[PDB]
């Protein structure tokens, strides 16, 4: 998989990536000299968590192109920009990593927040790492930044063991929170990556990001490790703190520079907890949204203001049985068989209690659409298409273009499990069918 | 309805038919001077057991166009012929009354019993009406038949109220066993026959069918009332008997000669018993077809012993619980899926009792067929084809043209409740479905 | 006359009716047991009104096919669409009767109301007839009518004299409202229809329709008969007034179930007074609309005051002569040439006096849209597309697809044969010409 | 080298394979958690002994894509099937390891063996590994499984080093059969697979294949090694023994997992033995159906006995000259023209010594089929139907349906420019030519 973001002379620069699971898209910038395979501790919590998981090699490492020009933050914000552009996120999330979390801060200060929903800095190199006059809370003068890079030219292969060294701290975490094994692969990882991209990477690290701090209007989120040795805490996270107040700050006790490895279940922890605050804001005005386009099939009347309490309670996450629910739902006298049949597709797509039994008879004569053989298959002309889709906005707008009957039909082949399509989209059907009737 | 089965000048001769119901196929013919619609105590009955109902109106009486040539029993069963050939029956039951029986005799000596299962006479003119000098068992000398034929053309509407009066015996069962209502329908049926047809009808009466009585080699069944005052039982069924033993004779007590409708509860109590009879030996034999192709999908061993049992304590009607079989079923280690889905959908066509209640969901899955697109879109275009099918053997050919994966898929649609076909063409699914995986 | 609207193993399910008249399409739906015939008193006050009567014989009844299956609501009015997409019928009535009220019911809340202009149920069985414990309002348990079912299959021809004595209340009305002719004519009608369907019709009479009530969205009008003793009142129309208060409620003093026939008088004034009054509304509504398009092209000066001071004097009713007016409208400063022609466009469609007199000539010469061949084509192509058109927003679709020359063309071919199209087609163009010149 | 066999969100789902040598097709199916590149010691044997050597990476792992979702026997066989149509393998032999045996199997068992010669499993994971009250034979209960899974979470690096330790026997095998160079390869292997892969992958070796084993049809090869520690003996290859007891059952004597590398060249041995012998028997046994068709067109004498020597000669494999053979084909008394014709077409496809020969006159003479226009145009339609056909049985049902006439000219398409068909097709031809001459 890849996606193009440059050019050199007769090559394309391609990015490799990888975008798994459904859900808020959780967008994963990797640092130093790793791929984004070093997010894999972070991306199986996520997908758990229920989670859209993006990850992408920058330019010169990994599985990506190893271009010799454009190695500056405008360029890596502008690859990041041509990335989250091609798959067209809304309301996406950006977590970035040691060197990863420059991009993140320059791309939100020059593109703006119209795909961002919240940030994540873990290990970050905010506010500036170049010591001068201007700024004595710098970590080291330029002496000590041209050291690496001649160190690097030198035996770019040599380097990597120690620096590793310092990476993970492993005269306290090998064999106790790192394997040699882990330490090896990482290794190979950034033997692996670009030579011209690895003595030209550390030249982008005294980048200054002071400008762009407060041009973050989205909830953030800064992490370090105290025990950073590659990136002291007292330089970095500690003044970027004072410039974002409003950014959730955590410490990680002990924890090295690596701590996506080393440190994962206290990342995690502390990760999950930032997003399921800030998305939470997000995440709940859609349910409402779903539910007042269920509501306009609904007549007004008692049962108008009951049904609503049956959704509300669920879409909380308040433990309801199904049981219950779906025979109140058939023994109704006002609710039209069409319009039962759809309740009970949304009242089964919203409990993650199946009871591990059988399937419903009313909902599967409602959603049958009279059985006729031309509208039946207009309906699995628009399985084929809610398949390949993966929006809520995506599938809304493929499933209009269909007859109330074929897209009834449709919801039935899913329901009959005849057909499987991911929950944001399944919810785009129900919501392209109560528009069409009215 | 019609069926084009001759020509006059330049209009078309077009007999007036129904076909209700699905099973074996079973017509009735009617007698004078009523029409097809005169069975509708029959057809009710024939329809609540299961079989298949096709009655039709002979030329010159009821619906039916009403030419003013080919009235002899050789048109008659040449009408019959067209009718069985066009509607295309295989092991069908011919049934006739009054004027009706002559057809289905003169029929079977010609054409032979190729399509037929099984015959019965309500009511025969059988063998001979014609009292002359070579038969002294006659009802009647020619001087008889002539005065009604004089009768009618005096004044054939008439000659309605005076012949309907001695073919239900007012005298004896008005009031009783048929209501003043059910005979004025009767008068109006006859009133809407043609008026040359009521006139010619009555010179077929004495027809000789003593030659073709021998020529019936399938169970037949003579049936006739003993207060029958059109028809003495003396001089037809009494005398029919002795030339055709092996037919099962039954005499109804008291009966008129309508006794379709006076005696109903008598008549569809012997002929429903006739026919479980006759028909059963064919009814078995295409049940263990199916249970052929269903064992050809079990590979050998004790398990094909099993099911063989589990199959045959089904077909003949023993009680049987779902959720025992559903289960046993599931939890099977050497089944294939596939072939569970099968079984599934078998047991589910056999037993009357649903129970009212769920789905199974082990089958759902397996007639899924991995949810291709293009695999169910084949499935939908089998759906329209086997709605419009009616035969066992129709239902299969049709079905074998389609893929495997189109078959299982197709088997899906009809058992998620999005169709239904009927039981005969249930199984042509299952036993084409059979007969591709092999 | 036929209609093939099902299908029923070799035979077709063919529908019986009669398309009479011109003008505003009213589909009369008749009830058990009678024929499209039994409104051949009706029928003459509408075809005297200049209204389109359009009748059909319900699957089993008149002179329609008698099936074995599809007995159910949802299949009459799935019969009842077929009729009306089969003949494409534009801002029609659908007008029921005892069983026709529940064919308009489920077809208003299953196929929409697209076609339909407005509803008129005569002796409805809204809301239910079962009396349950979850509705006590009904007028007798499934007992009583499984009793119905027993006496039809016990003689079908018997049970017809009992039930018109009470259809009629032939005890009181029998040679004073309804002639014994009249009832005897009934009859046959009734012993015409199917054996099968009068056994299976009394088991749709209890068919719950609440959830159909509220997705009517057309003016109504409920009318029964006070001495209904077939349906009675208090457990019909009482509490069917209850569930649609905004429909128009009317009740006949002592009129009996078949009050089509005996207070015809009564039924035709009320009827044909709620058409006048219904219709009206949508006339009228349609005139206001057209007169803010038309307003919106006139330049603002006291002649934009004036010209709506002719338009509402015209839309209203008040007496005016063309001569006077297309005169006036000749020598107007302001309005330039194409406005001019619309206003004179909308004046002849608009007012019934013509005069019977010439047509105009600055109209025509201001109707040619600047004669380009290429506009004047698109306008042809057009006149073919406005026909097969239905509603005022279907039309108003159409004809913004083409310039707005075109549309000043194709208003002359209008304006030379109309038509063809209909007037309320017309003001579809008329409302979309001068949408388009902004 | 990729093949597109899925979609996932906004990627698709390729897999790397390599297509190696000229032959038999050998599909090589490697197992957990390595790539295809470990099935080089059997690849450079297979290459030499003249097969077609065609491996693939499953998806996550090697070189394939890595995808989060779709880890089951079922998509596994689905990939397998998408590999094996998209280079279309006809008579190919599927080898399986590890887990590359479940694919086997699993292909087998759900679409058929229309492309399978013969099949191999090395070190099976067949029939169940799962231990359960109703299958003791199980070599462990799901809690450990379960302990592997949360294991591989915590550090899959680390897991590896363990893991391969078992694989190999390392305590009794390192430097010995395998040099620690090859064992730091195939831990590199391991690392380059998918995160989520290796995560996933333990939770299918517990899959049953009981329902799948019955459905070889194919003659097979279980082999496994005797000190294997990741797959005991005695829970896999003996219970599936006693399953499949015409399947060729080889011990290897202290022989780990990994036999494929440490005892390679028993393996080898073994394999290529199999094939050497298994491909002969049916090569051999359509030679000898052929030849019991031909003699069927020849009439009873000494040639019967003469033809069928020349035959066996040539079955066997003994060098013959063909000029000699073709022209005494020619001068042969008893013989028709016809016969001499396809008598000299199956010389040609049976001998691998064409001598030299452009080709004959005497057959082309012979195979024209006296040259009707229309018998020469039903050649062609067959001719675009055999290329179309893969197997022996299709080629001949299909060329059964035409006149003798005509499979001789078609027979002469064939013998001009063969081919296109193949001889498994060609030989369906003449099997189909002489039948039709009886």
């Amino acid at each position: 998989p890849f996606i193009t973001v440059g050019q050199e002379n007769s090559t394309s620069i391609d990015l490799y990536y990888e975008d798994h699971g459904t859900g808020v898209p959780v967008v994963l910038i990797h640092g130093f000299p790793l791929s984004g395979h070093s997010w894999e501790r972070q991306s199986a919590a996520l997908l758990d968590a229920g989670y859209r998981v993006i990850t992408y090699d920058r330019r010169g490492f990994g599985q990506s192109s190893q271009p010799t020009t454009g190695y500056d933050y405008d360029t890596f914000a502008a690859d990041l920009n041509t990335v989250l552009e091609t798959l067209d996120l809304q309301d996406a999330v950006l977590v970035g990593f040691s060197m990863g979390t420059g991009e993140v801060a320059r791309y939100v200060s020059s593109y703006g927040t119209a795909r961002i929903a919240a940030v994540a800095f873990l290990a970050s190199l905010e506010p500036f790492l170049l010591k001068t006059d201007d700024n004595p809370d710098g970590a080291a003068p330029q002496e000590f930044f041209d050291g690496i890079v001649a160190a690097v030219k030198a035996d770019r292969y040599a380097f990597y063991t120690g620096f590793f060294n310092d990476f993970y701290n492993l005269d306290e975490n090998l064999g106790t929170r790192i394997s040699e094994e882990a330490v090896r692969n990482s290794w190979n990882t950034a033997a692996s990556g670009g030579f011209f991209a690895a003595a030209a990477a550390p030249t982008t690290w005294y980048t200054d990001f002071r400008a762009d701090i407060p041009r973050i209007d989205v909830p953030a989120l800064i992490l370090h490790g105290t025990g950073d040795r590659t990136l002291p805490i007292e330089n970095t996270a500690r003044v970027f703190h004072k410039a974002l107040p409003s950014a959730e700050y955590v410490e990680v006790e002990g924890a090295p520079h690596g701590l996506l490895w080393t440190h994962a279940e206290e990342v995690n922890t502390a990760l999950l907890a930032f997003l399921a605050k800030a998305l939470e804001a997000q995440k709940q005005k859609l349910l409402t949204e779903v539910e007042t386009y269920v509501l306009s099939i609904i007549p007004s009347g008692p049962l108008k203001a009951e049904i609503a309490q049956r959704l509300e309670d669920v879409f909380a996450g308040k433990n309801t049985d199904l049981e219950v629910l779906m025979e109140w739902l058939k023994t109704r006298p006002i609710l039209s068989p069409l319009t039962k049949g759809i309740l009970g597709f949304v009242f089964t797509l919203t409990v993650p209690s199946e009871r591990g039994l059988q399937r419903r008879r009313f909902v599967q004569n409602a959603l049958n659409g009279n059985g006729d053989p031309n509208n039946m298959d207009k309906a699995v002309k628009l399985y084929r298409k809610l398949k390949r889709e993966i929006t809520f906005h995506g599938a809304k707008e493929i499933s209009l273009s269909y007859s109330a009957g074929a897209l009834a039909s449709c919801m039935g082949l899913i329901y009959n499990r005849m057909g499987a399509v991911t929950t944001e989209v399944a919810f785009g059907l129900v919501c392209a069918t109560c528009e069409q009737i009215a």
